[PDB]
């Protein structure tokens, strides 16, 4: 019943993720690795759960919150008892970039939901 979807919402994830990924050679904060994203499906809660651990930056926090809004679950500070989070540790730099990868591919493909 309504015209095309909100395109502005796309430019948001595009410029934001492009900004974080378009950073100097130095990684995020201090190159603190984290549990690689799960671009497979529920990658939102993934990047949110790993990024939430960040402390002393507040630069990515924006992407964190915006990611939570979609995160199909709960993942904050100290709230895990499954022991199914440890898998592959990757540099926060490549981490963010990957986040931009899947995120842009989703919001762009139209399967952002």
């Amino acid at each position: 019943g309504g015209p095309v979807p909100p395109s502005t919402a796309l430019r948001e994830l595009i410029e934001e993720l492009v900004n974080i990924t378009q950073n100097q050679k130095a990684p995020l904060c201090n190159g603190s690795m984290v549990w690689s994203i799960n671009l497979t499906a529920g990658m939102y809660c993934a990047a949110l759960e790993s990024l939430i651990n960040v402390s002393g930056c507040s630069a990515i926090e924006k992407t964190q919150r915006m990611l939570s809004g979609f995160c199909p679950h709960k993942v904050s500070a100290g709230q895990f008892s499954s022991l199914h989070v440890r898998d592959t540790k990757i540099e926060v730099a490549q981490f963010v970039k990957d986040l931009l990868l899947h995120l842009k591919k989703l919001f762009r493909e139209g399967r952002f939901n």
